[PDB]
């Protein structure tokens, strides 16, 4: 879809509301991928059967984040984690989009952080919301934890009201800093919406990874809806800033080819537009 100059984008959005066109646009975004050369064999192999939080959320073979293989006595495949490399604005493979780890893949998660040279992590969920398990806690409550070969240490936590920042050290104990930005304002009643600190959150995250040679981890629960919502906002604040145009429709359609369901629902989709409208007005 077309590259909307900032100036025109407010009316562009107002239209689609008044128009009501958001629904159709999103149906096109959904049917655009239509499995085209796209497989998920690793995700469905029996060794990996327990590594998938949701059974219908899969990591497509071509973009999936490969782990190094290790030979265990059990013989089972060790190359697998439910996450995919996802492009950014002038930047192939800027993001890793990942499901939130399980108790049983927290070591795999860290080892991914390790092997793919990650320094920053973006967490867009609580462990629990409306009394449903979303994500299992994969960093140490207090001080240090070993996750197999991987030693993680909590060196500080800046708890703000809309979000928390946790700086660890990551070590491989068979012979680095990782900063986690974890948004925490998840309403118990209603659905998400409000701009200022969401943008701030994204702005401070965009800053902290602005120099990071590696990709950044984005993870929610399944690692598709919110994770996607963020990937887009992030990239579009970039493109906005480097060309003063904004291409949500075309950029999302692009990344749906790299991970299933990125930006999961219409509300998120809209959310993105409304939020960006606001971001500008300054
Ligand atoms: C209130 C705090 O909300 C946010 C904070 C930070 C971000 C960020 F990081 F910029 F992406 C985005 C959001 C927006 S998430 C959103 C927006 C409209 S519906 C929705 C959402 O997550 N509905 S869900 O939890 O029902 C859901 C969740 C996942 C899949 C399907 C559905």
């Amino acid at each position: 879809g077309p590259a909307i100059p900032i100036k025109h984008f407010p009316k562009h959005v107002a239209d689609l509301h008044a128009s009501s066109g958001f629904t159709e646009e999103f149906e096109e975004v959904q049917s655009c991928t239509v499995d085209l050369g796209i497989t998920a064999d690793s995700s469905n192999h029996p060794d990996n059967k327990h590594k998938n939080r949701y059974i219908n959320i899969v990591a497509y073979d071509h973009s999936r984040v490969k782990l190094a293989q290790l030979a265990e006595k059990d013989g089972k495949l060790t190359d697998y984690i439910n996450a995919n490399y996802v492009d950014g604005y002038n930047r192939p493979k800027a993001y890793i989009a990942a499901q939130g780890p399980l108790k049983s893949t927290a070591e795999d998660f860290w080892r991914m952080i390790w092997e793919h040279n990650v320094e920053v992590i973006v967490m867009i969920t609580n462990l629990v919301e409306k009394g449903r398990r979303k994500c299992d806690q994969y960093w140490p409550a207090d001080g240090s934890e070993e996750y197999g070969n991987f030693l993680v240490t909590q060196k500080s936590v800046q708890v703000l009201a809309y979000y928390t920042v946790r700086n660890f050290t990551l070590r491989n104990t068979k012979i680095r800093v990782v900063t986690q930005y974890h948004y925490t304002q998840w309403p118990d009643m209603g659905v998400p919406e409000y701009s200022l600190p969401v943008l701030t959150f994204v702005r401070k995250a965009a800053y902290a990874k602005r120099h990071a040679v590696g990709p950044v981890v984005v993870h929610c629960s399944a690692g598709v809806g919110r994770t996607g919502t963020y990937i887009v906002l992030d990239s579009m604040l970039q493109q906005i800033q480097h060309e003063g145009t904004v291409n949500i429709f075309g950029f999302l359609k692009h990344i749906r080819s790299q991970r299933n369901y990125l930006v999961q629902t219409e509300e998120q989709y809209v959310f993105i537009h409304d939020t960006l409208v606001e971001a500008i007005l300054s």
